[PDB]
């Protein structure tokens, strides 16, 4: 395992998120069921080729990293919420996670380095 990995992600928050607001929405009103529906919708469009991971994140990610087309830069273990960390370090470079759940909300993650 490398010291650090580089990943991009797409976050979908819900009303029960630890901080139910984002750059794109003053109050997150969607239900967590709806948030996971969106994430799985995104996964299937990216698998089919109909959508690009990084374009989706720049438009709809509730993380401010959307301005970076989803890129979070490099990080080591011990910095991110543990479920996020574990999924990231389990990916191969170029691979995409399934749904990842954290206190911030629901993620799909793409390891780039
Ligand atoms: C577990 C987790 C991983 C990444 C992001 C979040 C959401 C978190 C905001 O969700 P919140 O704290 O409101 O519940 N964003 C960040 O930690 C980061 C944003 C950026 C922007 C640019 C570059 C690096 C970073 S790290 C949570």
């Amino acid at each position: 395992e490398p010291a650090r990995v580089r990943c991009s992600h797409l976050l979908v928050k819900h009303s029960q998120s630890r901080r139910p607001s984002s750059w794109r929405q003053e109050q997150i009103t969607r239900t967590q069921e709806e948030a996971l529906e969106l994430i799985n919708g995104y996964i299937q469009k990216i698998k089919s080729g109909e959508e690009d991971f990084e374009s989706l994140a720049s438009q709809f990610s509730d993380c401010s990293s959307a301005k970076a087309r989803g890129d979070l830069g490099a990080f080591s273990r011990g910095q991110m919420q543990k479920p996020f960390e574990d999924a990231s370090f389990a990916l191969r470079t170029g691979e995409m996670s399934g749904p990842v759940f954290t206190d911030s909300g629901i993620h799909i993650i793409l390891r780039t380095e």
